[PDB]
DNA sequence: AAGGATCCAA
DNA sequence: TTGGATCCTT
DNA sequence: AAGGATCCAA
DNA sequence: TTGGATCCTT
């Protein structure tokens, strides 16, 4: 939908510019988060392990449920994310955020090849 | 609902004769299905495992999906059922063909206890 | 010799 | 944390 | 001395 | 067959 957005992003020569995993991630999350605060959010809330807490508004949170996690810093937004994560979930809790953002399978899947 | 006539099996002296898990397992089927065969038939259709047939209207088509399975006979009614499964697993298969009946959760616990 | 837990594969 | 089915006996 | 497979618990 | 977090290095 706005998701052409995110097309110029996985295109951006920024997007390119990245070479590590978490860092592609970081900067899904970020832009998505600049499409829509608010779907963002709601979207967020739903994801969480069988232990650990994924998303959260500061370090601490994060740090206490399950504990080796990295709690990476702010990713340009108001958020706080786990990195202590392989790509697969890297990659779902993508596939997760803008399933519920109402993104198209088409472009998910494409997304997720990226990171 | 008609669930009451689930409790008059539960304690009736022919439910009570059966010994064994399977046994009481059949008995249940049986009955349900002699409730609303409707219902049993729908119930039925969304039961089965990753890779094993559960219930079949005849011995073969279990035999086939799934290998030591055991397939019995019939119950009282014109089905044919797995038996090669532990308590738990001849539960939920009751769980589930009774939620999908529409018997209330209260009653389920109870049946499924006393098989 | 049937039944079913207990163990191993997804 | 579900499901298959060996394989050890309630 | 971060990243992220792997490898191990539900 | 998913989720943790070790623990070996793209």
């Amino acid at each position: 939908p706005l998701g052409s957005a995110m097309r110029e992003l996985l295109l951006s020569d920024e997007y390119a510019e990245q070479k590590r995993a978490v860092n592609r991630f970081m900067l899904l999350l970020s832009t998505l988060y600049s499409l829509d605060a608010q779907a963002f959010a709601e979207a967020t809330e739903s994801l969480h392990g069988r232990t650990r807490v994924y998303f959260a508004a500061d370090e601490q949170t994060l740090l206490k449920n399950g504990n080796q996690t990295k709690p990476k810093h702010v990713p340009g937004t108001p958020y706080w994310v786990i990195t202590n994560t392989n790509t697969g979930r890297k990659c779902s809790m993508i596939e997760h955020i803008m399933q519920s953002m109402q993104f198209p399978a088409e472009l998910i899947e494409k997304v997720c090849g990226t990171i």
